[PDB]
């Protein structure tokens, strides 16, 4: 039996190659994996049969995207995610935002929400009462109040935009992926909301593979190798520590 | 010298299988084909470097998804075009139309607006004035005039929206692989803003190989065959008839 | 697993990539389709393994073969089939024929068996009492009545062989894919016996895939695909339609 | 063209999907990664055919392993490269070091050298005078000061190693891809002349793809990247730093 | 640039995988080596393309194969070929003949020309005066002197057959591989018209690729390996030796 | 199931072609060969996964390989083996040695020691007393007799070393494949212990196939195939001959 992973590159499939790999293959499967750059491939080929499993994304952007695209896909497990930051870009601390101050975002729905609810955490903006946090959007902006200029970018481009904007938010996978630290933050998320999940087609929901896959995700010796590689990484709500 | 076509299923993978593979062959290349079933991924596996060309979009779907996902592609030369048509579903013909109809659109952005634009031209709403059609948002809307419930789908779903719907919209490479006839259609767009154009990586375009598909798609033999083939569609600009 | 199809071009391939495709994958199936230009190679293709299935032939086509090649190869189930017609070359009319007048035909026996019968249910020739209609030749002639000259041709090259002829004897599929309409036929075959077949190596024919290949083909959702994309098609005898 | 590059698992093979695969994908070429947890296979892996080029190993390392093998390969730039380090096991610090103390070592000559040298630098074993460094074995042993039962295992072994030994002697890629952190190292190798080299087969030596894939590991943003993504490797000479 | 060979099993695929491939790989070309039980497959597989050059057959049977079989390939150089013999069965010495003796010979037309040649040599038979004696057939036998019974089998079968059958005449590749020695023949075909060629596509007869491989084949290491590799063997009549 | 056999190339896949995979082919497996030049990829091979089953190898070899890379293998049954000789090289007798004549010898420890053990047997060289024969190195020389001096290559380049040394020792895989006879050696190694061994990986020990493939070559058919087809050869100890 060949199992297919999809990760973004880097963290998560270095989890694959490090660790889950051979925790797969003495179970005797062999194991594949296909590492993609942007976030709107994976769970294309995912769906499309390319792929068995795969290990990118938060529960939001699966919920949007397999909606908007009408996809037969389902969460599974959680895995040790790198967290969403406010990094310096021209600025260099909190105290020096300036009315007009330039913040980079992604341009994704669900990952632009949580730039939001950020930018609403440390008081730059105001959101309106009773929104959904989840799918915030700029309808739901109150008062701009320090009139802060959102820069949209593709995801990727984020690490890159520092040389241009003030502040850059910058999702954990590319951070790291391009050298940045997860202690240079400025600001962290708080959230757990948005710790990743493996997805698969709902057909394969219960099967063996997958059965064997999981539990390897959720290993004592996983645990401990994603502790050591992994420091400064948001757990699984199931591993409850 | 190996070419890597990419289309969506069906009519545009023909053209190359049927006329285009062997031109490029008599000049000493390789075709390979890929089909994809969404119009998500091919720009994205060009952008890449998977395809070296996809055939199987129109400029204004092209433009918004190159900014969004920040891809250096660009057009190249039109392709003979299945048309948009707003096809019968419960209801038969557009008399039939009642206060609260519902019309089946695409969900994305370029192709819902060619949707709104349909229906002011049918008279069942009303955009506002000088409000540019090929961005057409919901927001645009003057009046609602029929209350016409629009249900968004993923545009693959379109064909088989009709046993749901009042009247399905559907795009014309989804019409024709789904066995739906172009003279079924009881309005078809009359503008010509939406005949598709092969797209390549900028870095591409002044390739020999470029030039020499180019050729193969304005030749004499191809376009005999086009319009014995494809009848009803629409024809490059630059076919000049 | 991957179950390797291969076809003709055109409209047997178009039926793996608009129908057939998505149904084994939903099974778990993954698909690759290889697609032909010629009617020698599938099967010698099919024998040595680099296809698990083949649809592009009839039975006689099929029997003459695997006898003459020495394949371990059998026909599985029946594909709605373009039929075989008479079409306009440079004359235009049945009426028009003269004595002397070029009819090209496949140079193949089986698919050349197939014009004498039309030559004779029309009139123009007059074939011996008691033959068999399957392995008809040149020596089953009773009476060229027309002197009608027969142009010998690859299966392929029967289109573009109007330009040279007064009338072409063409197979569906080469019709099909160089733009020919089968309402343009001066006159259709009317036998059921040359319906198209699938082919698979004998060891694989109690496999389970190819049970799952035969349901796809035969279930009502690719029924009624067929029965709007492929009018005027043949159907599978068991169809029972 | 497309360049397939093998790689250990972990850094070099990042090093790849980061960075170097965007910079050679802006020229035109198609990378392919192929990742080993051993030592031996590379090599032999790249003088079949299989791999363009490897990244994995130091100078003496090669010339040892294409001189036994025959191989016809040969070193073309370094790497930023994870040093040799001794590590606690057992005993979590160097002066708990005892008579009779076990160190774990690789088993593969050119990395024992590196560990009889490291021993010598820090007074635990006192080699001969006048030897060389690089092909340092048992019999240049002139006393083992303190005894030290060297436990010589397959190099992949050795992190798991410590929990055996008092010290284990670990190469970098393998200390890095077990979470293992070079700031845990007890004492650093301080030599330069194990940082890692790619290597090629020679008749390849020359190639236009080879002095692309050289550019890209020498490039200022590579460099960049470099220093931010594997702070504390050692950097190639000829970055001069 | 990947050659893929088609040979019998034995003594063609070993002159492949024990001296031609290296040869090639020299020069940069990858080897693939196809090994068939039997005589009739080879040439469509290379007429298919699965193969891009076949080494079992000689000339008579190439010529005989292709026309019947309507294949465009053709003859290249020859090889070292085992040759034909008649070897005992239930009897084991020519002088043992009786009327009504056995003699098992395969059954494919240009091999059983042979048999009918050597047993016209014995004088078991007698032909008729001025046949070709590359297509003599059972009708040109003018007497049979000592009534053999010719028991026709599949060449692969005749090894077998000398439980069966007083005297069998064995192709030299079936005989060697089925560990019989050419030694053991009571009489050898005196012919060289049946050393064997290699064939390719005729489209392929000007290609650099085939232009390595012939002289792989011609090298004075090959004919150094062949002489006593394939002791015994008829060689090439290029060699003139 | 299909059963993947590596092999070194000539004798060893020999036996598999034309008498093993027939006799497995009845039982209802496939069958498929890899043929090796060399002695360090096959087990390599095995162990991760690309091959069920090796057979180059004698025990020795076997015992040090898999210590050495930590390999999780085991010997299962015994075949026919050539025999190890010393062959001429640029002296012709055994009687032309002189003082300071070079003999090649292959540079792995295991297949060393038999060199050694041989020269001692000659009385070209004298080992030191009760050393253990299979783990013979140059520290156990007591006296260079003839002052031989001993040419360590890659056990494939001693066939065309010949050329370049007085006497060359040579395996016999390595002979045969590059058309040495067995019968000119000038010494033949008398030993018993290097007769060759299939190997799989430990987990496959108990399995069905390896019984079946066991059983197939310990048949009375392969038995006496192989004392035909493989003269001279060391049998296996089970078989009591
Ligand atoms: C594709 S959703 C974003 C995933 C990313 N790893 C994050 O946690 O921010
Ligand atoms: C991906 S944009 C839509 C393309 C489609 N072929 C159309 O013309 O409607
Ligand atoms: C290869 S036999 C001919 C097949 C073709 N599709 C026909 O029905 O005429
Ligand atoms: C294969 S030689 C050892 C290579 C390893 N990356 C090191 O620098 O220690
Ligand atoms: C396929 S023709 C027969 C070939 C065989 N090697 C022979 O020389 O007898
Ligand atoms: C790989 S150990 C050497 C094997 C070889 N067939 C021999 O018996 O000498």
């Amino acid at each position: 039996k060949e199992i297919v992973f999809g990760t973004t590159v880097g963290d998560f499939g270095d989890m694959v190659k490090e660790q889950i790999q051979a925790e797969l293959e003495k179970k005797g499967y062999t194991v594949k994996l296909v590492e993609f750059t942007d976030y709107v491939r994976p769970n294309l080929a995912l769906a499309e049969g390319e792929l068995d499993i795969n290990v990118f994304q938060h529960k939001p952007y699966l919920d949007d995207f397999k909606k908007e695209h009408n996809l037969d896909i389902t969460e599974v497990f959680q895995v040790p995610t790198a967290p969403l930051g406010l990094y310096p870009g021209k600025l260099k601390s909190l105290e020096e935002v300036k009315d007009g101050s330039t913040v980079s975002a992604p341009n994704d729905p669900s990952n632009f929400a949580r730039v939001l609810v950020m930018l609403d955490e440390l008081g730059w903006i105001k959101l309106k009462d009773g929104i959904n946090p989840l799918t915030a959007s700029k309808a739901d902006i109150a008062e701009n109040l320090k009139n802060i200029k959102i820069v949209e970018l593709e995801a990727a481009q984020l690490p890159r935009s520092r040389a241009d904007v003030d502040f850059a938010v910058v999702n954990g996978n590319y951070a790291i992926s391009s050298g940045m630290k997860l202690t240079e933050a400025l600001f962290q998320e708080p959230s757990f909301a948005y710790v990743n999940w493996s997805a698969v087609k709902t057909a394969d929901k219960d099967s063996q593979w997958l059965k064997d896959v999981t539990e390897a995700y959720n290993s004592d010796a996983f645990k401990a190798y994603a502790h050591k590689r992994f420091e400064g990484y948001k757990s699984p709500a199931a591993w409850n520590e």
